[PDB]
């Protein structure tokens, strides 16, 4: 039951199945991935595709003979099992020279190399097919507040953002930029925290419809979020290009636990969002399986990612398909909420005394919303207890 | 020493140092305060001017005779103290009517009820000389999952925001408005839950120039986020329109502490970059003198913001004016952050061998941020230990 197939979408990070395990207290749990064994592995377990940052496919410092050598014997293996590249990334993290920061490194030649270090793999990444390209500036930032002059560094950035869209513009390229959103971890403090952030900062830059989100659940979740709601910004705002799905529990490190995993209820209420919105972007996982585990646990971690997206979309599916439910969505006025409030226009309004001078408040107050009902209908569909 | 002045701006709610002290476990631990009684006592501390919610001056419910006696009597009080009134906002909270929220309730006659209530607020805000109106949409959100509709509802949002812009722009007049963020409190999940998701949401008015937020230190901090890197990507967006000063411990309930209380540092840090950014707007306090307090205590609270903002001010400036500091943030190159990573331009980036095959990412990583000894440098000023 519940088994993925391609056209479910659903991918993943060679570094997700290829984490070896070192995590801030403790050295490498698993031997690392041959690249070509996790897109073998994973189309055998009814994966889309996968993607990769330039580092994970591309051992950093390769010589272009060493760099062609890696590269052919991936695309051998997608050309073999048909597994796509959607999304790409680069690396502005693990090396010491990006201590702080890529782009916004205090650093000026330290921001150069890392915009040519992004373009070289931009190439690569529509080489491979990749719709999206990905930037996590887990580097920008400070654990201290005279480090990082914020509106220079946010200057920067945009400086560096214009620069990429500049260079897919001019080669002509039809990849678009999705930014990722992470708090914090590793600087103290991330810039552009949040997908709120992001999507802000998105409108500052020269050609701002090149440019969307990546939203992780479990980042969202290190503030202390509701990642269904800011998806919901980020779709009302026509800026969810791609998505990161994992599991996190609550205000703490980075978890990256399988999707499904951590806040389910927001699992069910992502799911139930992306299907209803027609999403049709990749489901991409992010997630690490937990160093406790041997190469079986990493094949079965990344099976449950899929399994339960699946189990989640089926229940949340039933959810909006029970009339008891759509009878208890109309019974706390959702559908009102769709209506315009004043189609009528502001002169209307402002003289209609129904509005104000006429308005019952206390009896509108009375009231009940009958969001409870609602939410245990949601439940017993999540839990099959209908 | 410390002592604040008119020109210093500070400005405060009347809802502040008027808090009654009742939380949802306990009931009110003071009597209330007239507002002229609130307005000739901040005057007397040095304060510049005063907010408020429509409710905390008119009471809920008065008739228009009512509602001139007690707007008269306000008026008598400023004239007689020049007491200025910079800001003004609606209370769409406190009712029961709100319960599901104002602009984006379920309900749409509670919609229409809540734009008419701000409407008759923005007529007297503008009366009364305010500058910006502030929307704190704390009702706006949800508890459960099913609920709310976020897109529809950020429809809704957006719809009320246009038609609140069409009447100032019908009435010539110069008033704007500021969003204030807050993630959670009352409701489970806050819609527009911190400054980047407002400033995301004001690009998608029809009238952007409007708008801007009035961001809260308590807030940003209770999603664990830096509160001067949020109002640094204000001030760099043009957004930052005016701003509420308090205190707060982590996450948790909004505590509203007076400002210095909680997180001292950050309290530093932004008082550095509003006055290194030249903010000309209020220093407002939105913060509730604890319940343990009496009359005394209240008035005792509200001069400790201005003084703790003084000191902070001081010690900030004499940080940036020290030579050690000022060498020291070259030591780190803050400068170099300042200055444009590719003003030679994207051709000239690429052509750059300097930037890739040419750069020694050894020799840069091998060099020291210096962030500590800045840090320490920043430590020493902020606790006059030179
Ligand atoms: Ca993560
Ligand atoms: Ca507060
Ligand atoms: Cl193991
Ligand atoms: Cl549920
Ligand atoms: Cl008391
Ligand atoms: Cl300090
Ligand atoms: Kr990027
Ligand atoms: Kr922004
Ligand atoms: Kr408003
Ligand atoms: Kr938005
Ligand atoms: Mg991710
Ligand atoms: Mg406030």
């Amino acid at each position: 039951n519940y088994q993925p197939t391609p056209e479910d979408r659903f991918t993943f990070g060679l570094w997700t199945v290829g984490w070896q395990g070192r995590d801030p207290f403790g050295d490498a749990t698993r031997r690392a991935l041959d690249p070509v064994e996790s897109v073998r592995r994973l189309a055998e377990l009814g994966a889309h595709g996968v993607t990769f940052h330039d580092d994970d496919l591309i051992p950093f410092g390769s010589s272009d003979s060493e760099r062609e050598e890696h590269v052919k014997r991936f695309r051998q293996a997608l050309d073999d099992t048909g597994m796509k590249v959607p999304m790409a990334t680069t690396n502005l993290f693990t090396h010491p020279v990006f201590k702080d920061g890529g782009f916004t490194a205090n650093d000026r030649d330290v921001r150069r190399y890392a915009l040519r270090k992004t373009i070289r793999n931009i190439d690569l990444a529509v080489e491979l097919g990749a719709e999206t390209y990905v930037a996590w500036g887990g580097r920008e930032g400070a654990e201290s507040g005279g480090a990082k002059d914020v509106r220079d560094a946010l200057d920067r950035m945009k400086e560096a953002f214009d620069l990429l869209g500049e260079y897919v513009t001019s080669q002509g390229y039809d990849i678009r930029f999705a930014i990722e959103p992470k708090p914090n971890e590793p600087r103290g403090d991330i810039l552009l925290p949040t997908v709120g952030h992001a999507l802000a900062f998105i409108e500052r830059l020269e050609r701002p419809e090149l440019y969307g989100v990546n939203p992780e659940v479990g980042h969202e979740q290190m503030a202390g979020l509701n990642f269904p709601h800011g998806i919901a910004q980020a779709l009302w705002a026509g800026k969810l290009f791609h998505i990161d799905l994992n599991g996190q529990n609550g205000i703490k490190y980075d978890q990256d636990l399988r999707f499904g995993a951590g806040d389910l209820r927001a699992a069910f209420w992502l799911v139930d969002l992306l299907e209803s919105a027609g999403y049709s972007g990749p489901r991409h996982f992010d997630f690490k399986p937990p160093r406790t585990e041997d190469f079986d646990g990493v094949w079965a971690s990344a099976a449950g990612c899929m399994r339960n997206y699946l189990i989640l979309k089926e229940r949340a599916a039933a959810f909006r398909a029970d009339p008891e439910v759509q009878e208890a969505l109309r019974a706390s006025r959702l559908d009102e909420l769709a209506r315009p409030t004043a189609a009528d226009g502001l002169q209307a309004l402002l003289d209609d005394r129904s509005a104000f001078e006429e308005f019952d408040v206390d009896a509108a107050a009375a009231r009940g919303m009958a969001f409870e009902r609602l939410d245990q209908l949601a439940m017993d569909h999540l839990l099959g207890a209908r």
